[PDB]
């Protein structure tokens, strides 16, 4: 959550959305990833 590397980060981003993961830990593991300016490695569209 606080510290870990974009491919686990985004591995839990992607992980989640394969295993349909609580949303709180999606949006969680996605408002990580957008603060972080890594929301194009993800599937979403900024």
């Amino acid at each position: 959550m606080r510290k870990l590397s974009d491919e686990l980060l985004i591995e839990s981003y992607f992980k989640a959305t394969e295993m349909n993961l609580n949303r709180d830990f999606i949006e969680l593991i996605e408002n990580e990833i957008k603060r972080r300016s890594l929301g194009h490695i993800i599937s979403v569209s900024s």
